[PDB]
C-alpha cells in the first residue's frame, strides 16, 4: 500500500487524499495543475484542477499496460490519458477557481464543446441531450468566486456526480447524479485528453503515475542485500 504527496497549484492546496462526494472510496491525488488560456501571449490562469483516482483500484488497473514506461513516455501518449478517463475505477475531479466564473459560463462552455464533438463523431443521442439539460440545470444560478470549487465524481458505470463547495472543502454528499457515460467521460477528457485544457494537470498525472508504478515494481523484488525472508 502507498502514499503520494500534497500539491499546491497557484495557492490552491490539493491534499494527498480525499473522498469524493457521494463515494466511500478513498482516492489519491494522481495529478494537479493550472488551467489557463493564452490571451495575447500572456498566460492567464483561470482554475487549479486536481485529478484524484480510486486508491483501491487505479494502480492495479493501469499497471498492466503502463508499468515499465518513463514519465515522458506516458506524458506524450494519448492512450495513457484515455485509459485514465475510461478506466475501471472511480475518478474525482476538483476544479477550484482562481478567477471568478458563473455556473452558466462553465456549463455552457463545457456542454457546447461536448455537443460539438458528439455531433462530429456521429454519437449525439436523445440520451446525451437529456444529460446536458440535467448538467445545465445543476449549474444554473451557482456562481463561483475565487477559491470556490466544482466537484465531479466519475463512476466506472458512467455516473457523473456533480457537487459544489464555497471553498477547497469537499462535501460528504453529492448533488446531481447524471447517468450518461459520454458526458461523465467527456468532462474529464476535456481536461486531460488529446484536446485537454490542462497540459499541466496532464504532465503531473503522467509523472506521478509513472513514479507510483516504478516504486510498486521494486517492492516485492528480490535483492541479495535484503535476504531476511518472512515466508517459511
Ligand atoms: O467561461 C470561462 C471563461 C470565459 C472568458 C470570458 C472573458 C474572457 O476575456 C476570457 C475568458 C471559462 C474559463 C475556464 C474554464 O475552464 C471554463 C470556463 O467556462
Amino acid at each position: 500500500m502507498m502514499a503520494v504527496s500534497e500539491l499546491e497549484v497557484d495557492g490552491v492546496v490539493f491534499p494527498s487524499l480525499a473522498r469524493p462526494p457521494g463515494s466511500a472510496h478513498s482516492h489519491f491525488l494522481a495529478g494537479a495543475g493550472v488551467r489557463g488560456m493564452e490571451i495575447g501571449g500572456n498566460f492567464i490562469k483561470f482554475t487549479a484542477i486536481g485529478v484524484y483516482l480510486q486508491a483501491d483500484a487505479a494502480v492495479s488497473a493501469l499497471a498492466k499496460k503502463w508499468a515499465g514506461k518513463a514519465a515522458d513516455e506516458l506524458a506524450s501518449d494519448a492512450a495513457f490519458f484515455r485509459d485514465v478517463v475510461t478506466g475501471e475505477f472511480e475518478k474525482f475531479t476538483q476544479v477550484t477557481m482562481i478567477l471568478p466564473l458563473t455556473g452558466a459560463q462553465y456549463s455552457e462552455k463545457v456542454t457546447e464543446n461536448c455537443v460539438a464533438y458528439w455531433k462530429a463523431v456521429g454519437a449525439y443521442t436523445d440520451a446525451e441531450a437529456a444529460a446536458v439539460d440535467k448538467f445545465k440545470e445543476a449549474f444554473k444560478t451557482e456562481t463561483f468566486p475565487p477559491g470556490a470549487s466544482i466537484l465531479f465524481t466519475h463512476s466506472p458505470a458512467g455516473v457523473l456526480t456533480v457537487a459544489f463547495s464555497k471553498n477547497s472543502s469537499v462535501p460528504e454528499s453529492g448533488g446531481a447524479a447524471i447517468e450518461n457515460r459520454p458526458l461523465c467521460e467527456a468532462v474529464l477528457e476535456a481536461i486531460i485528453g488529446e484536446h485537454g485544457v490542462s497540459p499541466a494537470a496532464k504532465l503531473s498525472l503522467a509523472t506521478r503515475v509513472a513514479e507510483l508504478l516504478k516504486e510498486a515494481a521494486s517492492v516485492d523484488e528480490p535483492a541479495a542485500a535484503e535476504p531476511v525472508s518472512v515466508s517459511a
